[PDB]
DNA sequence: GTGACATCCCG
DNA sequence: ACATCCCG
C-alpha cells in the first residue's frame, strides 16, 4: 500500500539534528534559523585560550545553500547575530567556538537584547558552573501570538534579508542543572522566555521564568524527554538565585574582559560609579606590566 | 562528546513521517497543522462505498494531545475545517476517508475557498485520472510574507483556539502525474499556491502557478527528492488543460447532487429556478434525475 | 469524548 | 565593498 505513495520519496524537512564539537541543533529551512539549540557547559569547559575576535560569521556549509541563511541578510538589516549556543561556552575548543559562529546557530537579535540583558543570562549560565559540575542549557527563537483591539490572537513577525530570515519576538533558554553525577540531589531546571528587545537591568530573571510544560506547548518542542519527570526535579530559581550581574558587577566583568585586549579602559570604569576590586586591580597590574 | 550532550536527550521536533492508509504527512507540534500531505489518486480509488458522512473530525490519536488541534478549536472560529488529503480521493476505501478526518490532515480554511476554489482543484485532481495512470499530489499550508510601504517584510498570520491552530494565508498543492506504468512520457509536474482568500471563477489555476524551486524555498521543503531534476519534467498545464470547473459546469454539477438530498418539491422547484435563474442550460443528464425525483 | 445514526442548512 | 575603526 505504501510502496506506491512512497514510490517519488516523501519531502524534505531538513528537520534531522545536527551534532558539533560543543552543541547540537534541529535547522529550520522555512525560517532560515534553528528550532533549538542545545549546548553543555562544565567548569573546564569556559576555559581556555579561544578568542572570539579570531571567529568570522558564515553560513553553515552543512545547509544546503537553498535554506542556508547569510550574514548579507543580517547586516545592514538593523538587527544583529545572536549565536543560541555562546562563543564564550567554547573557550577550551577554538573549533567548537568556530562552529558556534555558523550562521545555523545564529538568529536575528536586538542589538541591545544580545549584549544586555540575554548576554547576563548567558553568563548566569556560566555562573551555575561553580556551583554545578553539569549544566545543559537549550535555547531557541520563537514567534508567539499578541491579543490585539478585536480579541483576535496574531502571530506577526519580521523577515529580513533576501532569504527573508524570521525575526523572533521571543528567545527562550531552558537551564538543567546537575549538582553531580554522584550526588542524590535532585536536578534543577527553569525555563525563561525573553522578548526580543531592550531589556534594562530593573526586570528580574525569575520575571521572565515559565513552565517548562507552557515552553513545550508555545515551542511545539518537548525538551529533554529523557528526563523522567514523575522523579523529583526542584526549580533553578529556588536551589540558586537567579540573579543576573547588576549594572555595577556587569560593568566591572566587562572591563576585567577588556584589559586582556587601556589607559581608556580605567577612566571610563571610574566615570560609571565604579570602584575597581582587587580582582579587577590585580588583572589590571599584570596587562598594565606586560 | 555527544554522550555528553545527548545525555538526557535531544528536543523533538515531532516531524518524523506519519504514513496512513493512502496518505502520509509531517505534522507541525506548534502551528497544530500538517506541513505536507502527500496523497495518490488512481482510478479504482475515487471509487467505492465510502461515504462522507459517516465520518467527523476528531484530533489524532497518533498526535501527543499536548500539540493537538482540537474541533472545540475550530467550531465558532469563522474557519473551516479543510482537508489536505480529500475524502474524495479516498472513496475506495472505509478507513482511508476516515483517516483524513483527523485534525492532523486539516488546516483552518476560508469556507468559500475549501467547498469552492479549492474544491475545483481537487475535482481537477480527481479528473487527472482519466488522462493519468497515477497522480502524486503534495498539499499544505503557508504563511507567507507581505511587504508594507515602508519595506518591512511581516509574516502576520492568524490564530484560534485555546490550543493555537495557526491559520494559514495560503495553500500550496504540487502534482505530479505519470501517464502509465506502461508509457514513458515524461513526467507532468506542476505546483500551485493558493490564497486562503474566497475566489472566485474568473481566475485560473495557471495565474496561482509558481515554480517549484520556488515553493520549495518559500515552504523550506524539498518535494519527490528521489526524482530527478535532470530528467524530462513536463510542465502539466502544457501536457494537460489545467482547466477547472466554471462557473456553469460547477454549478450543473451541485445542483445536480443537491436533488437527491432535498426533500421537498420547493427545494427541487428552486434548484433548476436557480440555473434558469443564473443563465444555466440544463443539460438532459439532469433532465432525467429532474423529472424521476418530481414523480416522487 | 466519540462511534453511529438519524435531521437540517449552504456553496 | 573592504579595511579600519567603534559600539553595549
Ligand atoms: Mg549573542
Ligand atoms: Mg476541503
Amino acid at each position: 500500500e505504501k510502496a506506491v505513495l512512497e514510490q517519488f520519496g516523501f519531502p524534505l524537512t531538513g528537520t534531522e539534528a545536527r551534532c558539533y564539537t560543543n552543541h547540537a541543533l534541529s535547522y529550520d529551512q522555512a525560517k532560515r534559523v534553528p528550532r533549538w539549540v542545545l549546548e553543555h557547559i562544565s567548569k573546564s569547559k569556559i576555559m581556555g585560550d579561544a578568542d572570539r575576535k579570531h571567529c568570522k560569521f558564515k553560513p553553515d556549509p552543512n545547509i544546503p545553500p537553498t535554506f542556508s541563511a547569510f550574514n548579507e541578510d543580517y547586516v545592514g538589516s538593523g538587527w544583529s547575530r545572536g549565536a543560541m549556543a555562546p562563543a564564550g561556552n567554547n573557550k577550551f575548543s577554538s573549533k567548537a567556538m568556530a562552529e558556534t559562529f555558523y550562521l545555523s546557530n545564529i538568529v536575528p537579535q536586538d542589538f541591545d537584547n544580545n549584549s544586555g540583558y540575554w548576554n547576563r543570562i548567558e553568563m548566569y549560565c556560566r555562573e551555575l558552573t561553580e556551583r554545578f559540575e553539569d549544566v545543559w542549557v537549550v535555547s531557541g527563537p520563537l514567534t508567539l501570538p499578541q491579543t490585539r483591539g478585536d480579541g483576535k490572537k496574531i502571530v506577526s513577525y519580521q523577515v529580513i534579508g533576501e532569504d527573508n530570515v524570521a525575526v523572533p519576538s521571543h528567545l527562550y533558554k531552558v537551564i538543567l542543572a546537575r549538582r553531580s553525577s554522584v550526588s542524590t540531589e535532585p536536578l534543577a531546571l527553569g525555563a525563561f522566555v525573553v522578548p526580543n528587545e531592550a531589556i534594562g537591568f530593573q526586570p528580574q530573571l525569575t520575571e521572565f521564568q515559565v513552565s517548562l510544560q507552557d515552553l513545550e506547548k508555545l515551542s511545539g518542542l518537548v525538551f529533554f524527554p529523557h528526563l523522567d519527570r514523575t522523579s523529583d526535579i526542584r526549580n533553578i530559581c529556588s536551589v540558586d538565585t537567579c540573579k543576573l550581574l547588576d549594572f555595577q558587577e556587569f560593568t566591572l566583568y566587562l572591563s576585567t574582559r577588556k584589559i586582556e585586549g587601556l589607559e581608556k579602559i580605567m577612566e571610563n570604569l571610574k566615570n560609571a560609579e565604579i570602584e575597581p576590586d582587587d580582582y579587577f586591580m590585580s588583572r589590571y597590574e599584570k596587562k598594565l606590566e606586560e
